[PDB]
């Protein structure tokens, strides 16, 4: 009877299916081959990218904002992170995959991958932060999981109300609505490929009282917004049960701004508990 | 806002991660490329295969028996399925991966894949049944998941006490013992590749009182021996809580023989409830 102190390494054909698990050689990492080809012409993808007061090919300190389902970049962020990030010193940039993020999430991801490639080079080959809302976080993690080239181009991910496990809340529906339904082939694929473990330093801010994305009530790995090794911030864990911000409030509240600002400036790439407390448990809009 | 009645198909790079899920084109099937290469010389794999009273290259109605952890084919089946299958008209054949199924489960699987290739051709290019105990079922499902060529060569799988999710019951250990521990990279890979859904008609007979493989108490998908679309037979569901066969009894009891005989002769490839009832809830050895 032979014996050893580690689990045998998986053969090549099987490792893509155990990302994050530890074998004798160490933790199994994500596959790192070439990027899958885009189904959309690059000119079509470029048309979906915009930066405020600048061209994405020559921009200073860009921050890429990825919108939520049923919205464009301006609709999601005009009243909040476009002006808030500008005030923090970034050039706000965003993608608006047509039509209103309702089409195939895999195509919406092409817009994000192309945007990161563009903004990385456009900012002098420097990593940039990605900030998202709702489906935008699912798109970010899908891109990081399946497009190896951008993993070294994103320095951190600040995701508000991300639905990595989709939602159980919910007939003929938009393509991306089918994909964000819990149990969907898309959410199944993300999990099975190792996507529920962070790839870049990630902060997920969400709320137990989200009326769009559930379940989010456990403050644990069962929550749709949770990523292993990430800085998972369920608002009620910090603020108590009387703090009841909704799906959009998760993006726009003063609490959300304090946590996001912490994540954006942190040298670890993740928000820090030392940067927020009970006094920041403010449900009013940050931009107000 | 566009709308449709199905979830968009996954792009090629992602479908291997959603086997079994339904998209517009239908249910996502397992990848079907070439078989991964063997790490062991074929002559070494052949040395692990034996048939009773015949050569595996020229055999009549073979049945391939895959043993449990810490045993050889004869140790697992001499007192039970070797003589029981012979009495049913098959030529019993078995593999004995060295040493006693304690080495890498991926290598133990090479012995099974090679054996099926050999016995299929050796029996006149006819499909054959595979009957297993313990790790043998994990090996069978691992082979069917990752070696496409044998999917059309196995007509059915009759697995006794299979540990597809490994076991939670359990220091320096044998390679395959690490792999069968719940949470292992190997069991994670099987699940993520779609392996917890049957590939060929499968019957899983197991017991809530298995002292080696747990959990097995729910008579549901949470059980380690459960496969979606399979004929999952938890003994106590049929026989009640006073029926307490153990890990080996799951293989050798009269109840187990009645269910196995049903699976082997069934035109559906799975055991049939109409073939067993309370009278067959006999914990005594079938071969006795
Ligand atoms: C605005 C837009 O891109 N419309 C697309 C259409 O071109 C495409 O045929 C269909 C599925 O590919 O999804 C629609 O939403
Ligand atoms: C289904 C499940 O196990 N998750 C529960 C959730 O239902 C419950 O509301 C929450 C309370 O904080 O605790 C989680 O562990
Ligand atoms: C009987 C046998 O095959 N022994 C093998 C040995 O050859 C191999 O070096 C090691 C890991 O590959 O696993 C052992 O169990
Ligand atoms: C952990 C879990 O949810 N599984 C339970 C199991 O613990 C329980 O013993 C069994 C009773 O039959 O029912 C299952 O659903």
């Amino acid at each position: 009877g032979p014996k050893q102190n580690c689990e045998p390494d998986l053969m090549p054909y099987a490792r893509p299916f155990a990302v994050g698990k530890r074998t004798c050689s160490g933790i199994v990492g994500l596959p790192s081959g070439s990027d899958p080809a885009f189904s959309q012409p690059k000119s079509v993808l470029d048309a979906g990218l915009t930066c405020q007061g600048a061209s994405p090919s020559s921009v200073s300190k860009p921050i890429l904002l990825v919108p939520g389902t049923g919205t464009t970049g301006p609709q999601s962020f005009d009243s909040n992170w476009i002006p808030l990030s500008a005030q923090l010193g970034y050039t706000p940039c965003w993608i608006s995959p047509p039509p209103f993020m309702l089409n195939d999430t895999q195509v919406n991801t092409e817009y994000m991958v192309n945007a990161i490639t563009t903004l990385y080079a456009g900012s002098g080959n420097n990593k940039l932060p990605v900030l998202t809302w709702s489906q935008g976080g699912l798109v970010a993690q899908w891109g990081l999981t399946f497009f190896p080239s951008i993993r070294s181009k994103v320095d951190r991910l600040m995701a508000f109300a991300p639905d990595y496990k989709g939602t159980v809340l919910a007939a003929v529906s938009a393509p991306s609505v089918w994909q964000q339904t819990t149990g969907s082939a898309l959410t199944t694929a993300l999990r099975n490929a190792g996507g529920l473990t962070q790839i870049v330093p990630t902060t997920n801010l969400y709320s137990a009282t989200d009326e769009i994305v559930q379940p989010q009530v456990s403050n644990s790995p069962l929550d749709s917004s949770y990523l292993f090794n990430g800085k998972n911030v369920q608002a009620q864990a910090v603020c108590g049960p009387l703090f009841v911000i909704d799906h959009a409030g998760s993006l726009t509240s003063q609490f959300s701004y304090v946590v996001g600002r912490s994540a954006l400036r942190s040298t670890t790439g993740q928000a820090r508990s030392a940067d927020y407390g009970i006094t920041d448990c403010n449900p009013l809009p940050a931009n107000d």
